[PDB]
DNA sequence: GTCCTTAGCC
DNA sequence: GGCTACAG
């Protein structure tokens, strides 16, 4: 009882690069956020396959990714360009059940319970997900089965690229048992490293030690959740996620700590924030600032009615103005982000 | 329900 | 780098 469907576009935004430039078929494809600085400043967002094998991976500096392949093909993010295949994928996806957690620009949970009655018709239903998004948009996805969202992932996770994987309630236990830590969804570096001092390397090691010795550590939200993974008791719900914050956050060209040239950058991730809200209006501006050192901070407001974008301009400064004299160093980004929406 | 600094994700 | 949620 309870089957969860979880789907994951394989190195998205390289694979929409490669659907619409047929000259990148085969080679190594790395696609990258350009800072707009100095020559290739900036960070990857992603690689294919043929790139990652290399160890060209999100998030490492272009810089390095060049030392590895001096000559992969490097491409600037569009980011809505995969936006728009995105949603029309995800549209697909709801055709299937109109249970649907929308979880990032590449992943979505199906609930499936009432649609097929065990493993077999899912793993089926899997299949014809998988051809029909290939079908029309020619993108190849990673289909995942199991009793809850977080084992929907980790089937996937174990299947990826293209491909399909079921985890029945047996496996699970197994995988309670014998597998890493580091793969649990919402676990990554970090985390890992908060518990591979700890003795931990296997989800159960977490029913092998105390309560507050955990909690105390990664966090009580954490040591809660990964606890009730190894109990075997995960049972979240998969419900629509919703948009809590929407911002923007740019660069600037000589970082610096003179509110009159930092003025202008400020106002842009505005226009575009505002831009993004999409008939949105938010009561809560915060204003966020990357320093040189690259020590993120952030001033915000809440008012008892929504902010006109005008308003965003002014009180903006005045949140910009306060960081300029409570934190010592220079600016390297500017931002905006708004949240609680009426 | 509010100011703020903290990790997993493409 | 840019995004967004999450942690108390
Ligand atoms: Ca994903």
């Amino acid at each position: 009882s309870m089957i969860v469907l979880f789907v994951d576009f394989d190195y998205f935004y390289a694979q929409v690069e490669e659907v619409l430039n047929p000259s990148l078929k085969g080679k190594p494809v790395v696609v990258c956020v350009f800072s707009g600085r100095f020559e290739d400043s900036g960070a990857v967002a992603t690689a294919n396959y043929e790139a990652r094998k290399f160890g060209v991976k999100a998030g490492i500096p272009i810089v390095e990714a060049k030392k590895i392949l001096p000559n992969a093909v490097y491409l600037p993010m569009r980011k809505e360009v995969y936006q728009q295949v995105s949603s029309r994928i995800m549209n697909l996806l709801r055709e299937y059940s109109e249970k649907i957690e929308i979880a990032s620009i590449d992943e979505a949970y199906l609930d499936i319970s009432d649609k097929v009655r065990d493993y077999r018709e899912a793993y089926n239903l899997g299949l014809e997900i998988k051809n029909k998004i290939l079908e029309k948009e020619k993108i190849t996805v990673t289909v995942g089965i199991s009793k809850n969202k977080v084992f929907a992932k980790i089937a996937a996770d174990m299947a990826k690229p293209n491909g399909i994987k079921v985890i029945d309630d047996e496996e699970v236990k197994r995988l309670i048992r014998e597998l890493d830590i580091a793969d649990v969804p919402g676990i990554g570096n970090i985390t890992a490293e908060k518990l591979k001092k700890l003795g931990i390397n296997k989800l159960v090691d977490t029913l092998s030690i105390e309560f507050d010795k955990l909690k105390g550590m990664i966090g009580e939200a954490k040591a809660k959740y990964l606890i009730s993974l190894a109990r075997d008791e995960y049972n979240e719900p998969i419900r629509t996620r919703v948009r809590k914050s929407i911002g923007r956050i740019v660069t600037m060209k000589r970082n610096s700590r003179n509110l009159e040239e930092i003025k202008p950058y400020l106002f842009r991730a505005i226009e575009e924030s505002y831009y993004k809200l999409d008939k949105r209006i938010p009561k809560a501006i915060h204003v966020v600032a990357v320093t040189e050192d690259l020590d993120i901070v952030s001033r915000g407001r809440t008012f008892p009615h929504g902010i006109s974008k005008e308003t965003a301009y002014s009180e903006s400064v005045k949140l910009l103005q306060k960081i300029l004299e409570e934190d010592e160093r220079k600016i390297r980004r500017i931002g905006v982000r708004f949240s609680k929406f009426i």
